[PDB]
């Protein structure tokens, strides 16, 4: 049974992904940052499946509450077999209205956050001399988007970053890869208000906004399959067609 | 139970496609050209595990063996739901000694032959409104090699092909990606021989050639997965490190 | 004064570029399937201007043609120092009504004919230890197209042959890269028919279509300036935003 | 004569970029941070070509700097057409041993001091519906680099802002496009140390490290070329052959 770290887990596609790796029989843990109620109930959940599951309310961006929510999945179990980075937030607003905070935010927490916890898991799977590391990405990170030089920013970020994560990793077996979701029906995409998500739906090829679970059936398979233990810094995109 | 169409399916990785789609339940068709035998192995093997298998030896690179072949299936079950377009051989020669005919027959068969089966198999799935195709291309394809201009060529055409495949097959709900492994351990590869074999891993990060079930992995799931219905327009590499 | 060859030199892009090496003082050979008026009339230009030319009929998706085509640059000046492989057409269709035919002829043209021009070229740049080749691709053969799967596959086969081509010439010293643009005002976008050509202009982030004389600006730097000797298996694209 | 603003100009390739422009007859912002009389000299060369500028000491990871550097350009000369984001730095080391600090400051810099300078200028650009933007990024931000995922991560991020950049200024007519030096001799690379740089000059192609000139022979045709006005959201990279 696998030890798999999801940072974001409370809501959306952390939630999706979470609860799939739960009814595989993973060990996970489950974290957030505010939603303490909506954790539990994912962690019930992933019990009542047969897997086994632990809260950890922690920020992310934070070094301290890093080292924190590694420990706890050490503690519990002997060890991580996976971290998933999905962790995230937008504060979008056009480049010439941009203040400096919400870049900083955006960036904190999207980029360097991703940064500590990747730095934090490679110690641990370093030793191990097995892992695997997902980050969540996006595919804005790739096309760029009006209103989003900043998410745009950390996200291409995450990609160059996994990359070296990726070949620093290599030699004791650990595979880093991306995942770039594209429209995702979610609490994120909740946010940008009806009339406009309507607008984006006839930018979709595929005319179908994608569903956590979509994003977290891909994340399994990078996760958990034999197969995808050959696969190392790469960028894989589910956005039903937009990044064509 | 999908019906799936895998060119060049006696051997290699074709063959472990095929294999691991059968053990999955689906009723496949193993296309050959040469290996009878080999088919027919691999037929009773994806029997003994509850698939179903028919074979068909045709040349992929012909027209008329390509109507055939898909006629096959759609006499045998009622129609195709996944076709892989695996078959591909090699030519390869520097630049400045290729001869014509060496250019002529990667392309015909590596690039000629996947529109001629796309397209045959695209005029099914419209009608069904649901369908989907995999291209097997080569990370050659995206960062070149030397002594492989004629197979750079090809698979890099693939890719671009399968990329107006997945903008017109959208509409009717037909799914188009590409997968493009690094150097997997087949016949093909048997072929650089040994010295070369030895110079290529050192070139590997994770140090492994692939193996021919690790792309199957890959391509069952593109081909079975619910998540995956949800990827169109895509290349996915599982090479190892290489195209970092 | 540098010698050139440009294929398909007597009208639109080829002959932009023509225009712009001859008047910065380049011996030209000014290539031309059909269009031998138009091209002596560039020919011409050339000559008011102060460069060198000479115009040669022959179809470069015909090795003998090609063979010959390099012969008279070749006796007429001492050597080649820069090919420009811009000769190209488009057969647009569906792929689902795609007749085998359409399918060859851009082929054989697009990609067959720049490894013909390619390797002639080669064999001479080789033994000099010195030289440019720029291929002239298309943003669709990155981000697909409806309607040209043909022209598609050809123009990104194009993209990974020039980069085994870089890599192999890249010992003696010879640069290749490729220009890939965006909607360009010339005859063969004029075939694509008016009410088209403004659906295409709201396309465009920069909202103008691009001018024969803008590619011919890059392809100039890529061929003439010291700063690009430095680059090689690179594809530039100037698009005004499209491929973004 | 266009208004050119040339961050970290005191040194390297911002210095041949400085004096390139100069010499084209641009009037000139020379930015540095510490070394003001190498800026100086810079200055006066750039006039001794008859080219016009003004030196600029500036930290630019800070607003303040940032925007007072603007204001200086534009109480001088009356606008501002270009500025060249070039300032920035490496904090080298394994990411297991990476402290906070290493990454935090080469973020701030690379990432964020671009971003600063991007919006500074876009908003003049705006209003006068003109400008290019130019961003030095790195081929690291695109294949990662060992030791380097501080440096990938800015590099990466600087792509995607330019992305959305660019979009965002289509409209007002402002081009932001991207340039990625491989391995340049300047003192950036000197610090990693000869036995280091021997070693990466077999993993270039074209068995040569790139001079400062040659970046700035390409961001000069980025710059000043009519041709480069259907130029936007494109990375270029200049690297002799290391990411074909
Ligand atoms: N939705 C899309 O269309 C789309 C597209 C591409 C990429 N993505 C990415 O997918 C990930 C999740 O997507 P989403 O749509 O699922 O968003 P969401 O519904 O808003 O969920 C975000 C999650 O992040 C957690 N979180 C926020 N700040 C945190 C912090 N400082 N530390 C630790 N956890 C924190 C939240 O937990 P609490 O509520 O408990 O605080 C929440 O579970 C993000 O990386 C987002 O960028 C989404
Ligand atoms: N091996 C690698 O490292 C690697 C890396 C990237 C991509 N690939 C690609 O993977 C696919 C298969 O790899 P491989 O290594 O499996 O090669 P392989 O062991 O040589 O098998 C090639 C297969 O193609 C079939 N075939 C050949 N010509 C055909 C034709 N004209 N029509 C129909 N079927 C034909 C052969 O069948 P018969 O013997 O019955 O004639 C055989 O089953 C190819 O597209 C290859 O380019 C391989
Ligand atoms: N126009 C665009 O928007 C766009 C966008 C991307 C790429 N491109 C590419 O740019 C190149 C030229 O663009 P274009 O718009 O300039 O087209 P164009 O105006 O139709 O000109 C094509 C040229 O090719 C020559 N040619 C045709 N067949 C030939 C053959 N078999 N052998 C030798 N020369 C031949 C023609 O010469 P003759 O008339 O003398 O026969 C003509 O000079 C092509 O590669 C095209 O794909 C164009
Ligand atoms: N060298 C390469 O191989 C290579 C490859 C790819 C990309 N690049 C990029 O090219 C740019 C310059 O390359 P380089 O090799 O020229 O480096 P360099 O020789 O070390 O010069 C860096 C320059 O940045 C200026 N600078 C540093 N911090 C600054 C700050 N906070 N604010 C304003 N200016 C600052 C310095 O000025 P002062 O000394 O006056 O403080 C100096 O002129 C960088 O963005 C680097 O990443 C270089």
């Amino acid at each position: 049974s696998p030890v798999v770290v999801v940072t974001g887990a409370s809501r959306g596609i952390g939630k999706a992904i979470a609860l799939s790796l739960g009814k595989a029989g993973c060990k996970v843990l489950v974290n957030y940052a505010r939603s303490a109620k909506a954790a539990e109930e994912v962690s019930k959940q992933i019990e009542a499946y047969g897997g086994q599951a632990i809260t950890f309310g922690g920020d992310v961006s934070k070094e301290a509450d890093v080292e924190a929510m590694m420990k706890t999945a050490i503690d519990a179990w002997g060890t991580i077999d996976v971290v998933v980075n999905n962790a995230g937030i937008t504060r979008d607003t056009l480049l010439i209205r941009m203040k400096k905070s919400q870049w900083d935010e955006v960036i904190d927490l999207n980029l360097t956050g991703v940064f500590l916890c990747t730095q934090a898991a490679t110690k641990i799977m370093m030793k191990k001399r097995k892992g695997r590391i997902i980050n969540i990405a996006s595919v804005v990170g790739l096309i760029g988007n009006i209103g989003q030089a900043n998410y745009a920013a950390a996200k291409a970020g995450v990609i160059g970053f996994s990359k070296t994560a990726a070949r620093e990793g290599a030699s004791r077996n650990i595979n880093v890869n991306v995942v770039c979701p594209g429209f995702i029906a979610s609490d994120m995409t909740a946010k940008l208000g009806e009339d406009m998500e309507k607008k984006i739906l006839g930018t979709i090829p595929l005319g179908r906004t994608g569903q956590p679970e979509n994003v977290a059936g891909l994340v399994e398979f990078l996760a958990l399959s034999p197969a995808a233990s050959y696969i190392t810094g790469q960028a894989f995109t589910i956005d039903g067609g937009i990044a064509i």
